[PDB]
């Protein structure tokens, strides 16, 4: 249950004008990013309670891996692609996970 | 600072819509509970019919109280009725927030 894993939780929304494009963009971003060093999970999803509101769920092996992702080129570029779709509410917060606890399954 | 739970599950095509409805209902209920900071149910854009449960709890105890609720047992039963067999939930004790955007 000891872990160095880092969790990132991101949310964003788009209007109906841009959301289809956003869905595709998020899928593209996920496909690429999952192949980065230490990326254990990069899931893009849509809130079942709130159409047009999206989640970006990431698990990184350790802080260093997440840092590499944040520091290597392409982050600003992806953010700008989101801004191009008039996304103004991107929030991303990460956390070091101190223990990993199986609840079920 | 908090406990983060990450859950994944899927249902057959026949059952997916009802699953979506059940998840929405579970979230509506759970968000009202003591210590629930966040409870979001979402669908993987890359894989339709695959769902995520994202929960933030104030502490492990609050999560454990939730998990022990009879209503939560009934919800897990309702998942089984839809032939969900792959529910996997992992919880993590989270450190302090690292603000990346917003």
């Amino acid at each position: 249950r000891r872990t160095t894993m880092v969790i990132s939780h991101g949310t964003l929304s788009a209007s109906a004008e841009h959301a289809a494009h956003l869905r595709q963009l998020l899928v593209h971003i996920a496909q690429a990013t999952r192949q980065e060093d230490g990326c254990l999970l990069y899931l893009v999803s849509e809130d079942l309670s709130q159409p047009g509101h999206f989640l970006i769920t990431e698990h990184w092996d350790n802080l260093g891996a997440m840092h590499t992702h944040l520091a290597l080129p392409g982050v600003t570029q992806a953010i700008d692609a989101l801004k191009h779709l008039n996304v103004t509410d991107l929030k991303i917060t990460a956390y070091e996970a101190g223990e990993a606890i199986n609840i079920m399954g």
